[PDB]
């Protein structure tokens, strides 16, 4: 139900899990 936008410089990864 929540994501978690991990980021750096630009480049990001959002990992959604509940």
């Amino acid at each position: 139900g929540i994501c978690r936008c991990i980021c750096g410089r630009r480049i990001c990864r959002c990992i959604c899990g509940r």
